[PDB]
């Protein structure tokens, strides 16, 4: 058990003892996150903006995730309109962690990416170029092969919408057998594009980490010893999954994930003639040009090849459940536009179809799907769960939806083009029917459309109906904007 831990930290020793302080410091910065203090953030608002948090119905946004909902209750004691949210587009960008390894994570690398403010941008660079070259002794060619590491992981990190139903609702002690099929199926590679933080001696897991990663390293994988029988690893590692296994430990279910340490320009390559073969596949049903470049995959993370794959069964689910008319038309106004179907697993806000057109970081938007109608371009990120949505599929559906607003829209004036949601026609629907469907509907008109459009393209025929019963006018608006669209 210590065996294996003296011999790593002997290979490292002179590493260990050769850092300086401030090369310790960033060693520890990077381990440890630096958290805002909400003494600061209170010190720094107006009396109307503290009136106005206090005030505020926190726990019912849109925007704000447990973390950072949490953290504004708990300076709401310590001190929705448009206004309100306004208001906390602004306020969220002042209260991230300094984190290194989410910032990897996020822009999958891409660490240019004007997503955050210009200073911090740089800061997070100079710290990430230092922690680089500190990263410069391989594990070498007699230990790689004699050493395993470990990581637990929460399946959330990879994918939330399997990571719902992993664990047996009924035994918590179990896993759901064919959600695990599901997980495993197209698990085949993996992407780190931070900085792994992995254990010499495989720890037990501790609460939401099902996932126990044991990874086999290449003789020149770069690597540091960190206190405690740690291993930091180099960012962008390529790795493979070999098996992937229900093993119990005390009593438990867990997933085991066997990888191997690869070359990730191998792992880049495959996802690059992914991208070749999605795209010539689909030119051809969509009746494109053979080279046309539609379909993009942004893909830096550890659930890599699933982004890859599920692409091809959200654009069947796609192509299965809406017209061909309707989207060969679209998607012809979309390339017409040089758009993209962009399949991500990092942050929308990383993402130049969306960035290039935002430039104020407090507009930028992530989530699980997006629609940019300045550059045309359908957006889908594969690790989150979107709010009542069952699946990537419908994502998409909904997404589209706001292209087929674009549009029609486009079609009623083309040389000054709007949306169709933006007409007085259906303005009005919307005041009338924006509260029959989904809560998320109620938003404004453009998702209300949206999420109609889904709704209406559900495989669930429930689903459809209830359209046609209780939003009538919207159901007749947009089939007869689906009509308009196919005859132009
Ligand atoms: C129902 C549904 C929801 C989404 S969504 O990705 O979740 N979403 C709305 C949203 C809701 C809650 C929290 C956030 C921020 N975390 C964002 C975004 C803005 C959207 O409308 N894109 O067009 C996407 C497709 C869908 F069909
Ligand atoms: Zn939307």
């Amino acid at each position: 058990r210590y065996e294996k831990w003296e011999k790593i930290k002997q290979h490292y020793q002179h590493w260990s003892d050769s850092l300086s302080e401030e090369g310790r410091g960033l060693l520890k910065k990077l381990q440890i996150p630096i958290e805002p203090k909400k003494d600061d953030i209170i010190h720094s608002l107006s009396q109307e903006e503290k009136e106005l948090l206090k005030r505020i119905q926190i726990d019912s946004s849109d925007f704000l995730s447990t973390e950072e909902k949490e953290f504004l209750k708990k300076l709401q004691i310590d001190i929705l309109s448009e206004k309100e949210k306004e208001f906390l587009k602004k306020l969220k960008l002042d209260i991230q962690p300094y984190d290194i390894n989410q910032r990897l994570q996020d822009t999958g690398g891409l660490i240019d990416s004007p997503s955050i403010n210009l200073d911090v941008r740089k800061q997070y660079k100079r710290d990430i170029q230092n922690i680089d070259a500190l990263l410069h002794q391989s594990i070498g060619s007699t230990l790689y092969n004699k050493i395993y590491l470990y990581e637990n992981m929460n399946i959330n990190n990879l994918t939330a919408t399997l990571g719902a139903d992993l664990v047996d609702s009924t035994d918590n002690t179990k896993i759901n057998r064919g959600i695990f099929n599901e997980f495993k199926k197209n698990f085949k590679y993996s992407i780190s594009s931070n900085y792994m933080i992995v254990d010499i001696n495989e720890r037990p897991a501790l609460d939401n980490e099902r996932l126990k990663w044991r990874i086999q390293l290449s003789p020149d994988t770069r690597a540091g010893y960190l206190e405690n029988g740690k291993l930091i690893l180099q960012r962008n590692i390529g790795l493979e999954i070999k098996d992937v296994q229900i093993i119990k430990q005390s009593e438990k279910e867990y997933i085991r994930i066997d990888a191997k340490v690869v070359p990730k320009s191998k792992i880049d390559t495959k996802i690059q003639e992914a991208q070749l073969n999605i795209n010539q596949e689909w030119n051809k049903a969509l009746g494109l040009p053979k080279y046309t470049k539609l379909i993009t995959f942004n893909v830096h993370n550890r659930y890599a090849s699933n982004i890859v794959e599920s692409a091809y069964l959200i654009l069947n689910e796609w192509k299965n459940n809406i017209q061909s008319d309707l989207i060969k038309k679209v998607t012809n106004y979309l390339v017409d536009g040089n758009g993209r179907f962009v399949f991500t697993d990092i942050t929308l806000p990383n993402i130049a179809e969306q960035y290039t057109h935002q430039d104020e970081i407090y507009e930028q938007v992530h989530s699980k799907g997006l629609y940019v109608p300045e550059s045309r371009s359908i957006l889908l990120h594969g690790p989150s769960k979107g709010v009542e949505l069952r699946n990537d599929s419908e994502g998409f559906i909904h997404e589209f939806g706001h292209a087929v607003d674009d549009y029609a829209g486009y079609l009623l004036d083309k040389n000054q083009s709007d949306l169709v949601t933006n007409s007085k026609k259906f303005i009005d629907i919307f005041k009338e029917e924006g509260s029959n469907l989904t809560s998320y509907g109620r938003t404004n008109e453009a998702e209300f459309f949206a999420e109609a459009f889904r709704l209406m393209h559900s495989t669930d025929h429930a689903e459809r109906l209830k359209v046609q019963k209780n939003a009538p006018k919207t159901f007749q608006f947009i089939n007869d904007q689906i009509k308009f669209i196919i005859n132009s």
